[PDB]
RNA sequence: CUUGAGUCUCGUAGAGGGGGGUAGAAUUCCAGGUGUAGCGGUGAAAUGCGUAGAGAUCUGGAGGAAUACCGGUGGCGAAGGCGGCCCCCUGGACGAAGACUGACGCUCAGGUGCGAAAGCGUGGGGAGCAAACAGGAUUAGAUACCCUGGUAGUCCACGCCGUAAACGAUGUCGACUUGGAGGUUGUGCCCUUGAGGCGUGGCUUCCGGAGCUAACGCGUUAAGUCGACCGCCUGGGGAGUACGGCCGCAAGGUUAAAACUCAAAUGAAUUGACGGGGGCCCGCACAAGCGGUGGAGCAUGUGGUUUAAUUCGAUGCAACGCGA
């Protein structure tokens, strides 16, 4: 019970899963969302019908700070990015300055060998 | 005596390196902070990792790799190859002026020097992350393509090992032979008015005349015309195999056959076919509804069995209320 009252939120997605977690302007969280516990498991997720309702879980834990408007900040490779967007906008939160903060990798270390095909 | 070769002065393009620190644009371990209910992964699922507090965010932080931009058909080097900048000190390529050198020129069987990765022993290191290794997953089954952890050892460095599609599958050197569109570097002349023209060198790019070739394809970067010089080639498999020699302490390199067998192997290209290659179209072919077979009984034919015989043929769309 802090009363922030605005926060951003940082929205990694990966290639079979999705996670919003909800910060502050300087790096405190106050809740974060999950794929992996929407009620089914193993991969049925990574899908826009799973990735919002995934990303409608942080409207339970959030809400009782007083946050009434916020930012995003979206990250990662997968499908998604429109889902997380429309799912943010349905839970009946506010849309201030959306950015893709995805981490750019700069060819520092070697990339692996893995995929042979 | 210069026009071949070599040389001076001034510069210009350009990952030429050797030794040395510097130290990023991002990075895994080892901590502090906000704080919850899961992180990851493949088309399905899971091993592992989270309440011993992870993945998400701020602070700075042990050490090894190494360029995302530049970065590219860029550009260099005899080749194998070289990416954070500097200087220590060496290389190659090119030009305008001037010279003298008088041929000092090209190539080479012997032979030395350069040699991708890995391994050996000597002295170290342990991240990012690696053949083997331990699990989950699939399939009729998996010693693998999939998902996760990893020993000496990949790194600096001392010598061995010297191989490859080290392939422009196109030796080296020099002289002449129709042509068109580009890339990186310079300046001469032309009001340089300028990004710009006319030249003039350079090599790497794309297409094509004759000509040559079996065609594909080459064609001022030659495989067209020549001259000098070196290597190699003689049907496949056997076979880069066996023996002996040279070298390597051993893991191998080189020189390098024979017996036997095969009546072929191969290159190019014209046709069709095929493909879980692509593209473009057609059909109640699908897409949406109606009526059904398959559910009950009966008729009929067929597949099996019995029968002294249940006649024969038809037998996946092209067979079964068919010959009837």
């Amino acid at each position: 019970r802090k009363q922030v009252s605005d926060g951003v939120a940082h929205i990694h997605a990966s290639f079979n899963n999705t996670i919003v977690t909800i910060t502050d302007r300087q790096g405190n969280a106050l809740g974060w969302a999950t794929a992996g516990g929407s009620g089914f498991r193993g991969s049925r997720k990574s899908t826009p019908f799973a990735a919002q309702v995934a990303a409608e879980r942080c409207a339970d834990a959030v809400k009782e700070y007083g946050i009434k408007n916020l930012e995003v900040m979206v990250k990662g490779p997968g499908p998604g990015r429109e889902s997380t967007i429309r799912a943010l906008n349905a839970a009946g939160f506010r849309i201030t300055n959306i950015t893709d903060v995805t981490p750019i990798p700069h060819n520092g270390c070697r990339p692996p060998k893995k995929r042979r095909v």
